[PDB]
């Protein structure tokens, strides 16, 4: 059933008024700003709101694609059938969110009038989203945000309730997605240490030795908001593998899981013993690396032969995948698997560099340059996770 | 007969980017524009170009309303039944129009390239506007700009062709459009007498005596570009009556269309006479006035006893209206009835200034704010007039 004109047209104005505030803002951003100002904590503030945007984005091109392919998924995510949302609500949702972050950028950016300079406006957009989010009232897709508000419930005391498909899903999602948590945690400290609230203007260079608080691990206040959707997803199969008692998946899925877990703490401690200088620091890189390959080289095999359910004996004519597939053309699935294998190494760097503090001067960048890619693996990941899973049923 | 949702996306996007651009031009002008200049050119270069616009979204609303108050109009327009133009690409394309015109604008105001400093926008555009009526491909829709075409050389060759409800429909509303006429006059004017062409931008005020060339009637050509439209129906009123014998309805509109000719002709020559001396000249403004008065009451009874069919003898129970109507509010018609009153006698207004201030340039400010009124007084007549000729035929 087509949806009515006015869903398509509140997507379009949203689209458009998208468009234009980011050109615009590209346009202020290259001849307003001036460099001399350091402006890295605004765009690591900024990125876990850009991420939920693409990820929401995203999962209406998912749901556009499970639609038209044939998948279906209302009876595998479990959903109540007489309530379901098409990809027009997920882009009238992502697009007016994305013009209530363009809108608080471009006010962090010219600060039009105010006497608190320019630190209320983040709070502001945060604010406004988790409000939404939470709001008692019976408006605004509330059905879809009371599942979503228990789906988080039910996943972030994962260990004493029964797991679902929903609940894994949006574990693995959580997983992809984790600079959101990190840019809360440095939000957080940002706010609570470092900046003077009891003073004018806002951000100024620092000088001082007790400045870049977020930056240093401290103890452990780094480490653990990196693995913490690694707990999450190792404590669900852990649940599942006492709740139906079979080794293989979830025996493996358990070591899976801890290889990142092995990494960020020796890489914690690589960081540390750069602190200290110690002469074997450097025999600490290497070990860095060959929890490296046994990282990657573990998840790869995962996401091609038990994830996608690729390489199969009875593959026939189609060449390096399964007997049956729904989808039109195969250049999907080669493209797929050879972007894979690229953008792995990618986002096991990013993590590392990010947690590890490392590369003092290219780290940013480089985690910037490379957070939009993981969110695009992810995206990618979906649809054969989704088809391979609606075809073993 | 749903539109498709890719029409309805496309119009909700060119509304978005319209409005945005209106708000940035709107900030642009109050903030970016210096006040060295006279900016009152630019509006005789532009005015008329946003009234065109206007008319095409106005014009959308319309059929809308002719296609929920059963009001039969593509039978009575000779339009084909199973080809028609619904308000969404109406929609569409004036907002294609006013981003087109919003770009021109910012361009002019800002001025980013340095090679073509500023008189290749407005050409630019207006040939735009130009290329799209006469594309000779047939695309972006053939059959309704070949239509177009069509029935404006009908139009423009009153004399000759036999007369129908489309040309005089055309006929009374270019009557309200003749504003459009002066500006593309003083453009032209603008362009090929006074403007030195080989200037970069031209910060030179226009406060020197010199100027003014195009601005008076002088030799008299505003007069007779402005009477053409009335020329042209006071013809196409003439052939009425020489084809249907009868003079009744006729004659009394030819002279209703004839009494403006005097009104321009008083005006020019109490224009052209003013610096002359000519102490005679109030005789001429009491003319002038008075036959004010006999024109905008003449169009009155007009609009209101003849063209709407109102204030029968026989009425009963609906109290000064007809006796069947199709649309459902009362208060519509009477609001109708009141601004239309109100709108027809604004001039009066209008010369209040002018006989009461010493404020430098005050006819043309209260002429452009008065222009985007006619339109609208014409967009409300046409639903009454649509109704009537329904019901009479
Ligand atoms: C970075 C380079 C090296 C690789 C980039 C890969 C992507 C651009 C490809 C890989 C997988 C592709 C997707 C695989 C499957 C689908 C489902 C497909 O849905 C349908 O319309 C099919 C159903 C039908 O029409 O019968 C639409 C294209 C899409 C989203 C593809 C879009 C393009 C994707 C994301
Ligand atoms: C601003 C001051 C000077 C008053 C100007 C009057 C306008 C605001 C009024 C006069 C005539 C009105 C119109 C008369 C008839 C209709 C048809 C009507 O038809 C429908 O689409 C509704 C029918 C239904 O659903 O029952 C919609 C409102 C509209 C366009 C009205 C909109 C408001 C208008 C333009």
């Amino acid at each position: 059933q087509p949806a009515p004109a006015w869903t398509t047209f509140r997507v379009g104005l949203f689209c458009g008024i998208f468009i234009v505030l980011n050109i615009t803002l590209v346009l202020a951003a290259v001849f307003k700003l001036e460099t001399d100002r350091s402006i890295w904590p605004l765009i690591r503030i900024y990125r876990g709101g850009f991420l939920l945007i693409e990820f929401l984005f995203l999962l209406g091109i998912n749901t556009y694609g499970w639609r038209q392919a044939g998948v279906n998924h209302v009876l595998i995510f479990e959903l109540n059938p007489r309530s379901n949302l098409s990809h027009q609500h997920l882009f009238e949702i992502a697009g007016f969110l994305g013009i209530l972050w363009c809108l608080s950028l471009l006010a962090c950016f010219f600060a039009p009038i105010s006497v608190i300079p320019t630190y209320v406006y983040p709070l502001a957009l945060y604010g406004f989203m988790v409000f939404f989010l939470i709001n008692p009232t019976k408006t605004f897709y509330y059905k879809s945000r009371f599942w979503l508000l228990k789906l988080l419930f039910r996943v972030f005391t994962a260990p004493f309730h029964k797991v679902g498909f929903a609940d894994f899903w949006l574990a693995d999602q959580l997983n992809s997605l984790s600079v959101i948590l990190m840019d809360l945690e440095y939000m957080i400290c940002f706010y609570s240490l470092e900046l003077k609230w009891d003073e004018s203007k806002g951000l100024l260079p620092n000088n001082s030795e007790e400045s870049g608080i977020c930056h240093k691990y401290t103890y452990g206040v780094r480490a653990i908001v990196q693995c913490i959707p690694a707990w999450l997803r190792f404590i669900q199969c852990l649940r599942r593998y006492r709740d139906t008692k079979r080794a293989f998946p979830h025996l493996v899925n358990a070591g899976k899981y801890s290889t990142t877990f092995f990494m960020v703490t020796f890489a914690a401690l690589y960081s540390t013993h750069k602190e200290r200088g110690h002469s074997d620091t450097m025999v600490f890189f290497y070990l860095w690396i060959v929890f490296y390959i046994i990282s990657s080289c573990y998840t790869l095999i995962w996401d091609l032969k038990m994830d996608w359910g690729l390489f199969d004996k009875n593959a026939g004519e189609n060449t390096f995948l399964r007997e049956e597939i729904v989808y039109p053309q195969k250049a999907y699935y080669y493209c797929a698997i050879i972007e894979d294998v690229i953008l792995r190494f990618a986002w096991t760097i990013q993590i590392s560099i990010t947690s590890t503090t490392l590369l003092p001067h290219s780290g940013d960048i480089i985690a910037t340059v490379f957070a939009p890619l993981e969110v695009f693996r992810r995206f990618v990941w979906n649809f054969f996770r989704l088809e391979n899973e609606h075809l073993n049923n």
